[PDB]
């Protein structure tokens, strides 16, 4: 569908935010603010891969990967996948799977011994089909 | 108690690795290897707080914090708590609570709207008593 899978770019920022609005609260932010947040995230070693409708530049898929170096397991890192979102119109098109697989490969290439992510009840089957298995439980505290 | 709560430092690394042995697989690493990992972790913006028996410098408690900015919710960050471990000998000292609360305060200071972590079934009660609530499920893929 004229889709490209690539790292996030500055010009993507506004469209990317709209996309994320399908996941959680996504109040409007200025270009400068979004760019500053992107820089913050990059410093934290986060990578964001997106599916872009190349002809128009519209962002229709996103997934972020955070690699965490560890002292344990002989110093092998852990890949944290988060904020996996796909445009409603493209659900069942395989974008989600492609994003996850891509991030898993990146993790593997960087010495990670495992990739972890948090899933809702509804998404369990999706992740299990990709080889993921339910393990620990996410605990949350709101500040 | 003779204990002090402070940030992890290079002189702690070896004793720290020994402590982590109580949480998961932690094969031996050289001082050079440990130092490099600690470097990589700081580069990722990871903060590690430890309890230290000052007289001997033995590390008896540890908890790490990764603050990740998001594009959503107006750019408010999420506090990711990782690798919480307390020496069994201090099972009655309440170090776990102190460590978690400390990281939550740091998270608060950085504008985090929530703090999340992955808990084993065995640690569930500990976290729920601290005010954390069971949320989404952790999915894991071994590489």
């Amino acid at each position: 569908v004229d889709l490209e899978l690539r790292v996030l770019e500055e010009s993507d920022l506004s469209s990317h935010l709209e996309l994320l609005g399908h996941l959680t609260e996504a109040p409007p932010l200025s270009g400068v603010e979004l760019a500053n947040i992107a820089d913050m995230r990059r410093r934290a070693g986060i990578v964001t891969k997106v599916f872009c409708h190349q002809p128009t530049g519209r962002i229709v898929g996103s997934a972020s990967l955070m690699i965490q170096p560890k002292f344990t397991r002989g110093g092998r890192a852990v890949g944290h996948i988060e904020d996996v979102v796909v445009d409603p119109s493209y659900r069942g098109a395989g974008l989600g799977k492609a994003l996850i697989m891509d991030l898993c490969e990146i993790s593997r290439s960087k010495g990670c011994y495992k990739v972890i992510l948090d899933s809702s009840e509804k998404s369990l089957p999706f992740y299990e089909k990709l080889g993921f298995r339910a393990h620990e439980r996410q605990m949350r505290l709101d500040l």
